[PDB]
């Protein structure tokens, strides 16, 4: 319901996966980020539900190796990071 801004990065990422505006729901944030993990395929089965993305810009905006996509609090926490507004 509430509409956030995302950071230049977390912007460039989403526009590139689809998103043709820069305001959002943290439910489009969340669609459009899994659409660019499926598109440069960092996630795996096998693994263990884990988002491998350490040669990836995605990597540089959580600045993170990897992570788990089982908690969301991470992740919500991970995007607030990078939520403007
Ligand atoms: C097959 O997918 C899973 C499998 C298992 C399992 N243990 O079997 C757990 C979890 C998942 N997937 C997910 O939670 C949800 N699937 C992920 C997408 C993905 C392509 C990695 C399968 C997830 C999503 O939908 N957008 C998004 C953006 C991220 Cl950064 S991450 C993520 C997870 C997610 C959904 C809703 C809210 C949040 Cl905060 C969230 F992080």
């Amino acid at each position: 319901e509430k509409l956030v801004q995302p950071t230049p990065l977390l912007l460039s990422l989403l526009k590139s996966a689809g998103a043709q505006k820069e305001t959002f729901t943290m439910k489009e944030v969340l669609y459009h980020l899994g659409q660019y993990i499926m598109a440069k395929q960092l996630y795996d089965e096998k693994q263990q539900h884990i988002v491998h993305c350490s040669n990836d810009p995605l990597g540089e905006l959580f600045g993170v190796q990897e992570f788990s996509v089982k908690e969301h609090r991470r992740i919500y926490a991970m995007i607030s990071r990078n939520l403007v507004s």
